[PDB]
């Protein structure tokens, strides 16, 4: 198993750009990976945003300075219309994606345990 709870990863989900993210537990399978192999990710920002991402999509976070590579491997590998599929992003959108980047690289800085304490998201 190439993850587990609390690892920081970029992950790719269609229609948004390259997004940093913690692997977790999902709130009611209560599992953080699952073979449909597939991982839990709660993505970082002031969005408590959570998906199932195929592991070809996750990358392991190390900093920002990743995602140039990434956002230019991702328009590079595809197959015209879907290399146009790569849109740009707004400036809302960017500070939105600017603030996940801060709160990674804080998690980042912190043990496994202390960002899983911080950061996990609460559920009804
Ligand atoms: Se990853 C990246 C870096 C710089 C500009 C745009 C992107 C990007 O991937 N944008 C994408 C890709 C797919 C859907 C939407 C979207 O932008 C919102």
């Amino acid at each position: 198993l190439k993850y587990n709870v609390g690892d920081l990863v970029w992950s790719k989900v269609s229609g948004y750009p390259w997004w940093p993210c913690m692997v977790s537990a999902d709130p009611l399978l209560h599992s953080y990976t699952k073979l449909k192999r597939q991982y839990h990710v709660q993505f970082f920002g002031d969005a408590p945003e959570r998906a199932w991402i195929f592991e070809k999509s996750l990358v392991a976070f190390e900093g920002e300075g990743q995602f140039e590579k990434l956002c230019q491997e991702s328009a590079k590998q595809a197959p015209a219309e879907k290399i146009k599929l790569l849109k740009p992003i707004s400036g809302k959108l960017r500070a939105q994606w600017e603030m996940g980047i801060v709160q990674a690289e804080e998690a980042a800085s912190m043990s496994v345990e202390e960002r899983k304490a911080k950061f996990t998201f609460l559920y009804v």
